[PDB]
């Protein structure tokens, strides 16, 4: 059902995708240790934001590791190329994982924006429903990326409408609550918004590769785009969130955060 199953791969293509996925595992688990160790410098009111980064690192790291092993299970070197065997490889497992990781990425943003109480709960609910609508309609669309490109496009348009509305909610909350943020992080948080807009827009570009580059090099490109996007949207983003959490912690008087920042 997916374009990966259509092609034999050169050794260079096959090895490069394997190395991409494996490097992605290493980066996420390396970053996990960082977020774990610095969580003791985050004030209680923000510490869940850094815990969420830990959860996202393991969740994303496990899906990338599962994809890497599925890639090597599915293909074997036969008659000079990597050819599909009895098991298949597909990107559908990424979509299922996004059902958990996208809410985690959004929730840590809302925590450092200082939303609390009812506004936090209600903003998180609408965001998570919009994200789940995006993910589910995209998952259906990519079931047709070989059989029915028209259908891929239409479900992709519906998914993109949820994406746009979600981003509208996020941006409205950022620009509305910028003013509450401590330690100069009202300037930082706007950069986080732009980082999200850039990095999350790479996923719909990967989703469209079947329409514009249906060949083995398009398969490689899609995994390359996922890799750039994953590291940007989860690791670099989490580092910025953690920086904002620690900076606001210090400005609110949390002594471990003041001492951590002073040490650098
Ligand atoms: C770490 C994973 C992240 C940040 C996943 C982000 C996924 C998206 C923003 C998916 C977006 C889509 C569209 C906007 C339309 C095409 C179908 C999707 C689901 C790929
Ligand atoms: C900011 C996140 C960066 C993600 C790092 C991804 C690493 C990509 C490295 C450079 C790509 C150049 C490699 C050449 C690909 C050869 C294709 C082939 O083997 O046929
Ligand atoms: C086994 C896979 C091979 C690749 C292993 C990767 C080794 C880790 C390298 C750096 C990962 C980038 C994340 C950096 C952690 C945050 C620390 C910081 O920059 O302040
Ligand atoms: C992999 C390394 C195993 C140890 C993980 C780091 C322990 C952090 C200790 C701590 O900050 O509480
Ligand atoms: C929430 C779902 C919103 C409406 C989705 C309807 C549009 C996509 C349906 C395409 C199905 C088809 O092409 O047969
Ligand atoms: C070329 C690569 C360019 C930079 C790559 C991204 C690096 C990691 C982001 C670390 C987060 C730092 C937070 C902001 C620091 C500050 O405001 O002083
Ligand atoms: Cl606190
Ligand atoms: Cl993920």
């Amino acid at each position: 059902k997916n374009i990966e199953s259509l092609f034999d791969y050169s050794a260079g293509q096959f090895e490069f995708i394997d190395h991409l996925l494996t490097m992605g595992v290493g980066v996420h688990f390396a970053a996990l240790i960082f977020f774990l160790v610095v969580s003791q410098f985050v004030a209680p009111k923000y510490r869940i934001a850094t815990a969420l980064s830990c959860i996202v690192m393991v969740s994303a790291g496990l899906i990338l590791n599962s994809q890497a092993v599925m890639w090597t299970d599915a293909y074997a070197y036969v008659d000079g190329s990597y050819q599909l065997q009895d098991l298949t490889f597909s990107n559908g497992y990424r979509y299922v994982n996004w059902m958990a990781t996208i809410p985690c990425l959004l929730l840590q943003l809302l925590i450092v924006l200082n939303l609390k109480g009812k506004e936090l709960f209600s903003t998180a609910t609408w965001l998570i429903l919009a994200a789940w609508g995006m993910i589910i309609t995209g998952y259906v669309g990519q079931l047709y990326e070989v059989d029915d490109i028209a259908q891929l496009m239409i479900w992709g348009a519906v998914s993109t409408a949820f994406f746009v509305v979600m981003n509208w909610i996020v941006g409205t909350k950022i620009f509305k609550n910028r003013a509450t943020m401590l330690g100069g992080t009202d300037s930082t948080i706007t950069k986080v918004f732009w980082l999200m807009m850039f990095a999350w827009t790479l996923y719909p570009i990967a989703y469209l590769v079947p329409a514009f580059m249906n060949n083995a090099d398009g398969v490689v490109l899609r995994q390359l785009l996922f890799t750039i996007a994953d590291i940007s949207s989860k690791v670099i983003y989490g580092l910025m969130i953690t920086y904002i959490a620690i900076q606001q912690s210090a400005a609110a008087g949390y002594v471990p955060a003041q001492q951590a920042l002073g040490r650098i």
